[PDB]
């Protein structure tokens, strides 16, 4: 049996993102998958990387270095419980779906904070132990993104550039760095200026794709895939 | 006379980022510039985009859309005071420096939240009124970034890819979209594994560059500059 974690970043249950999230829960649940949703805004999830994230005594009280102290805290089981709650979900998951609207060619800050705080050294990667040897190897990840801009604006000759250009920090710099195999992204362009039937169609496309998600091959997460 | 805003995202005053920020304050202050620092962690700056950001009544209580409601709130002077405090600093600034460590090939979530919440429609851009016609036109912006990875890892043939690849969402998708002219980024690679004298040199390089920052030409912020 499979475990899926959906890390969901939208304020509004009736939003288009909310519908994409609900559809994923329904379809995966129907398949028999174990499903967990981290509804970040509902959780009032803390995005800031601060010394409050380490519940043990710091190694160095003269100079605070977030990466160093969370790495040591992870080894000593001294991380704040909101972080370790999310680590448990990720550790058990076979597939992690991120469901979010694009904010400034990236994830909303609350989701950026989940990346910053949850994927610490010792947990998600180590040195050595990143990219193909990252510590989340054997898991799948997939970005389900919605945009303001249209598909045609997100091409090589459109004002926004190819949509693969903005995926690079998330897919390569984050997911692949932690050792995930990355499934092709689901990009739902410009729902706000689409018709209600068009929105209906983009939702159904997602639901349909999920019916056979476990049969998909990951993408080659390389500079060539993104910029070639 | 010139106004500079430094949006600074580091938890530790004695950090390498803290030193780069302090050097900027000292040098710009010595030049006679008006200098403001938004020390995000010290301000406990709120990164989450929520309905609390709108202090007026929502246009639509059935379905909450953050972009729509902040755009209307901006027009009606009904945004939370932490946002409008930052908008005042940006509105008056001639140069905005972002000083931050790279987190997951991007900005720390607290700074991502300052982008998400501060640069709202009507203020930073409109439709129409983006990229070259963005509403912050006539201002300069500059990213001062520090990394874990080495310069050689951040090349086309290194594991991280060229550093220009990760700059794309920040420089093109955000700064240029709002109409900033973008100065060449300052990238201080791998201070943590550099020697103390090397760190000293990278600090002095920044200080020296700032002596003539007002004489620099902006970069062409294009797909070609980033991926060419
Ligand atoms: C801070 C910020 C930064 C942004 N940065 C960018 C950027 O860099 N690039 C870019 O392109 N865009 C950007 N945007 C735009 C953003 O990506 C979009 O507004 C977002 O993707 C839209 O998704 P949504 O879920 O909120 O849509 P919604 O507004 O919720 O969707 C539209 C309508 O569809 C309805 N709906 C819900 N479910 C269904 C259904 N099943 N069938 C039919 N209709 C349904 C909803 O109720 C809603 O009224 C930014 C927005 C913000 C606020
Ligand atoms: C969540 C997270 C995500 C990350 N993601 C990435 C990523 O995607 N890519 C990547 O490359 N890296 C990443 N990193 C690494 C991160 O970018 C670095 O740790 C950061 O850039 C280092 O800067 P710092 O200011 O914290 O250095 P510091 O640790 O503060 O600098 C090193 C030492 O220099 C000292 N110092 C201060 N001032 C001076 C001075 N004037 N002269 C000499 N020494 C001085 C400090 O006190 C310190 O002890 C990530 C880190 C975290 C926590
Ligand atoms: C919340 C919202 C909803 C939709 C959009 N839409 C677009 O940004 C957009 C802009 C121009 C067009 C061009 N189109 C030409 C034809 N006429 C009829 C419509 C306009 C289409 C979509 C933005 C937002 N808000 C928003 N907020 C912050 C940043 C951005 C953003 C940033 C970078 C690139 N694109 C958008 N966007
Ligand atoms: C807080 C910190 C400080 C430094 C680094 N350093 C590096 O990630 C790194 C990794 C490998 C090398 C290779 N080097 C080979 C030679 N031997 C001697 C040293 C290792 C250098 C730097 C990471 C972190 N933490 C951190 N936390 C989350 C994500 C990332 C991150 C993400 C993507 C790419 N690079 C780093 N990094
Ligand atoms: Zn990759
Ligand atoms: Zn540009």
């Amino acid at each position: 049996g499979k475990k899926v974690l959906i890390v969901y970043a939208h304020q509004e249950p009736k939003s288009f993102n909310g519908s994409l999230k609900n559809v994923a829960v329904d379809e995966l649940s129907r398949q028999g998958c174990t499903v967990t949703v981290s509804d970040l805004y509902a959780m009032n999830f803390e995005p800031r990387a601060t010394d409050k994230d380490i519940t043990g005594t710091l190694s160095n009280p003269e100079v605070f270095n977030y990466g160093v102290e969370t790495h040591e805290a992870y080894k000593q089981r001294s991380l704040a419980s909101d972080i370790t709650d999310e680590q448990k979900k990720v550790r058990e998951a076979d597939l992690v779906i991120f469901q979010f609207p694009l904010y400034w060619f990236s994830v909303p800050a609350i989701l950026k904070g989940w990346m910053d705080r949850v994927l610490c050294q010792g947990f998600a990667f180590d040195i050595p132990g990143f990219y193909d040897s990252g510590l989340l190897q054997g898991k799948l990840a997939l970005l389900s993104v919605t945009t303001g801009g249209t598909a045609e604006m997100y091409t090589k000759t459109g004002v926004n550039g190819d949509s693969r250009y903005f995926l690079w920090p998330l897919q390569h710099g984050t997911l692949h760095f932690c050792g995930f195999k990355v499934l092709a992204p689901q990009i739902s362009f410009a729902p706000e200026i689409a018709s209600e039937e068009e929105r209906k169609g983009m939702v159904a496309a997602w639901s349909q794709r999920l019916q056979t998600i476990w049969k998909e091959e990951p993408i080659p997460c390389t500079a060539h895939w993104h910029f070639g």
